[PDB]
């Protein structure tokens, strides 16, 4: 899986260990080994949510499977929770796009997973 | 909705009011309250368009509904106009990926919209 | 088409002719005209792959057609090889998401490609 967060929160407010915690929590949440989890945190972004420049985040989670109605609610509770607690971002200022990728459409190690 | 602009135009050339202008214009274009519009502008990018490093933009608009053949042609005109006037980017150097997102694949406020 | 690379490799390790090389190689690989190929490289990113902060990349290729099982494996070999030779990133630490976009969902110069 691959989780990306873009945020206007400054780099110095991202706690040490944040990418490790995300790796670990997403491994548990998706059922995928942590070896397969990629994480990407982009701070200091020029962005707005509802025309306000208060802290916000735009995120995506791509996974081959493990995407759906109930699961995405669960990911959103987990991920909004972490962004609120570690980055101090209110949950109603977070968007997360979920993508169920077909294995044939995911390249890795000179090939694809199909 | 979620609107993102990646561009090689330097940060100093992005006007301070561009995010708010995009928010308002997108709110009218989509018929959605401004509070739910998120906008993200990423300047100083290392990019090329047609092999040229003249100013260009790679963009995306995510939305639950309000996406489709005719609406997207309308959006391209609105967004090329804004990018051309505010960022001085030629409209034939602008790409916009449109995404019609399922409500169950959009997380917000600890849940999804489904 | 549109090709993006996000990587933790430093800005200084990106060869000067890298954008041009990606443009030329993707034209050959997809058969699309080079005038319509956009490339985007984002270095110095805070990211982890498999819990590790060794060099990695998260990439995407959007195209109207020319996306499929066999082609994606060919693209992966081409692009992973380019990232290994030019950015010294191991292919086993690269993900590439492929997107077959509908022509009506790709905006360009005040319209779409539909
Ligand atoms: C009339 N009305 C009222 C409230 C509302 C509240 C929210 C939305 C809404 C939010 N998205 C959205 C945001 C980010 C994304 O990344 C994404 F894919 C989709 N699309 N629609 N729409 C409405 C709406 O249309
Ligand atoms: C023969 N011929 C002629 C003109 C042309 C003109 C344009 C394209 C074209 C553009 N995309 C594209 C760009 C950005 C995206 O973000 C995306 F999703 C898709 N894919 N194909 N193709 C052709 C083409 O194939």
């Amino acid at each position: 899986p691959m989780f990306i967060v873009n945020t206007n929160v400054p780099r110095a407010s991202v706690p040490d260990g944040f990418l490790s915690e995300l790796t670990q929590q997403l491994a548990q949440a998706t059922g995928k080994p942590p070896q397969y989890i990629a994480v990407h945190v982009v701070p200091d972004q020029l962005m707005a949510f509802g025309g306000s420049s208060e802290p916000c985040a735009l995120c995506s989670l791509h996974s081959i499977g493990k995407i759906g109605g109930a699961q995405n609610r669960s990911y959103s509770k987990l991920l909004c929770g972490l962004l609120a607690e570690r980055l101090r971002i209110s949950p109603d200022r977070v968007y997360i796009n979920y993508y169920d990728m077909n294995a044939a459409n995911v390249g890795w190690n000179n090939s694809t997973f199909a």
